[PDB]
């Protein structure tokens, strides 16, 4: 316990980090948005059971996301980093519980190399900061993974195995309140892969079949129950629902997707292969999990970045092992080749300040770039003092290394304000509060803002077509406006309300029916149907 003053300096500069950071960004939409009002919505209802998207049926998730994050705002009220909070834990416990599976398998410098790893991977600290729930279902599949590496260890008792196995299924039965059969589905495919290669039929019985069935339906089973009961028309959407947004992605998909989120390790990518390949085989098990689930999620119709996620926990182990094995002048070489393409990222940074995307102007991607260059920047940094750290060790120099990663991604999610907040609207959400009452209709005109109406504490009522709240528009047509042409006299003959519509709609409607503009921003027009209700025009 000499130099354990620098670990608890560590740690504690992570972790101040690690919050912080939470509450320092708008909300992005649509999924961090969608989850922080959702959430809000359950939290200000007390329905945990009927998920609802601004008070329509929403079907296409499980809640234990949203259970969270209640708790959360039922701790510390609601805001940014409360709606954030189950993916930042969710991170955490991917790192803890890794470095543990790590540490029983490997010993302690290498679960200290892995939590290093999963530290400065920036897929895992991106996305352990962005609310979305690939992140939620990312921890709790790692909670699978490493316990069930933690079952397997020869020296351990049948009691510890049992624990250690009932842990895994209970995991397993979070995970698919989480997001579905994925949770037992992709582990299952490992399972089975696994055996393939191995050939050890006899490791079926460790698993504790009958008990951690029993322990995972008892998760499980209660919710689905009760949605499926209070709404009969739920089974058939959730398990049957092709669910589509405007697929067609490449079998190659994943491929800069995994590169790039655990960039800083790339260079040992070779030596994560070596690292399984050389009874029960835990870095065979993690590579055959990385390995599975990406081609996995690679040859699925459906392709969103967040699901290669659960593969970062696993690569973290294998990192840690592969880091474990270096000697000073290959983690030398490793130093060399990041600070080569972390200066290519400096040069290159002022690439984003050509863009504008997502009817964004330019100018918040010009104010993006200097955050970029800033990133890259702290990454050359850490890069600079552990080649200065590395006289004393592969460890300490590693760490400084992924501090400095750390750091850098973190910078370079944060510059992301820059182009977030206006699109939130949390801007324009005074003043449209100054005049809109909870009693108010605030009508989306074909138009499913996913921040807005979680700024204003406030539920669209969906006019048109609601997008993926379709589904809960038709089974409660009550509460919902069919098509725009009802909406026109809701609009002038109905109550006083708002509307939230697109420009394009708004040049659209401006023919047809007159409206006074309340609020504007680059992406929503905010309007009312009566002229008290906004400034002079
Ligand atoms: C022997 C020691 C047994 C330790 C058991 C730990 C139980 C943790 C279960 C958590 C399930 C999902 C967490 C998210
Ligand atoms: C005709 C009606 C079809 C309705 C499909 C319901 C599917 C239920 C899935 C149960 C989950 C077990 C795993
Ligand atoms: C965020 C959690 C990351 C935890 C990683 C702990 C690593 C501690 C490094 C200290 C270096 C000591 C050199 C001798
Ligand atoms: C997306 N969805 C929830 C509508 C269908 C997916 O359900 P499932 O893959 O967990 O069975
Ligand atoms: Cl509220
Ligand atoms: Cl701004
Ligand atoms: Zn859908």
């Amino acid at each position: 316990s000499a130099a354990t003053g620098w670990v608890v300096l560590f740690v504690a500069v992570a972790l101040v980090v690690w919050f912080v950071s939470l509450d320092m960004r708008h909300l992005v939409g649509p999924d961090e948005g969608r989850y922080a009002e959702i959430s809000r919505e359950m939290f200000a209802s007390g329905d945990w059971v009927t998920i609802r998207y601004n008070a329509l049926k929403y079907f296409e998730k499980p809640p234990f996301h949203m259970w969270v994050t209640v708790v959360g705002y039922e701790l510390f009220g609601l805001g940014e980093w409360q709606a954030r909070l189950a993916v930042a834990l969710s991170g955490l416990l991917g790192i803890g519980v890794s470095m543990m599976a790590a540490r029983r398998w490997f010993g302690a410098r290498a679960a200290a190399f892995t939590g290093l790893a999963l530290l400065a991977a920036p897929m895992w600290s991106v996305a352990a900061h962005f609310n979305t729930l690939d992140m939620t279902l990312a921890g709790v599949m790692s909670c699978v993974l490493a316990f069930m590496l933690m079952g397997q260890h020869p020296d351990a008792s049948v009691a510890a195995r049992r624990g250690w196995m009932v842990a895994c299924w209970a995991a397993m039965g979070v995970a698919i309140l989480t997001k579905g059969l994925v949770g037992i589905a992709l582990p299952g495919l490992v399972l089975v892969v696994y055996t393939l290669v191995t050939r050890d039929w006899g490791l079926w019985r460790r698993l504790h079949l009958a008990l951690g069935v029993v322990v995972m339906l008892v998760i499980t089973v209660p919710w689905f129950y009760l949605v499926s009961v209070r709404n009969p028309e739920f089974p058939n959407f959730f398990f049957i629902h092709e669910h589509w947004q405007r697929r067609s992605g490449s079998v190659f998909y994943f491929l800069p997707l995994v590169i790039g989120g655990f960039l800083p390790w790339a260079g040992i990518f070779p030596k994560l292969w070596t690292a399984m390949r050389a009874r029960f085989r835990p870095a065979l098990m993690a590579g055959i999990w990385a390995i599975a689930i990406f081609v996995f999620f690679s040859i699925s119709r459906s392709k969103l970045p967040g699901y290669i996620v659960p593969v970062i926990p696993a690569l973290g182990i294998l990192a840690g092992v592969a880091l474990d094995r270096l000697s000073p002048r290959s983690w030398g070489k490793q130093l060399i080749g990041m600070a080569i393409v972390a200066a290519c990222g400096l040069l290159a940074s002022p690439v984003v300040a050509t863009l504008n995307a997502n009817h964004i102007p330019n100018s918040f991607y010009r104010a993006y770039a200097v955050w970029v260059a800033v990133a890259f920047v702290v990454m050359l940094l850490g890069i600079a003092v552990a080649r200065l750290l590395l006289r004393r060790g592969v460890l300490p120099s590693v760490a400084v290394y992924a501090m400095g990663m750390y750091l850098g991604f973190t910078v370079a999610l944060l510059g992301h304000e820059t182009v977030g907040r206006p699109a939130s609207g949390a801007d324009i959400a005074p003043q449209i509060a100054q005049k809109l009452t909870p009693e108010m209709p605030l009508y989306g005109v074909q138009m499913l803002d996913h921040t807005l109406p979680f700024y204003l504490r406030h539920p669209l009522m969906m006019v048109g077509q609601a997008d993926e709240l379709t589904f809960g528009a038709t089974v409660e047509p009550q509460r919902v406006v069919p098509d725009v042409d009802s909406f026109t006299k809701l609009w002038k003959n109905g109550q006083p309300a708002m509307a939230v519509m697109s420009p394009d709609t708004y040049l659209a409607l401006a023919p047809t029916l007159s409206m006074y503009v309340v609020a504007r921003d680059w992406r929503r027009v905010v309007v009312a149907n009566v002229a008290s209700l906004a400034g002079p025009q």
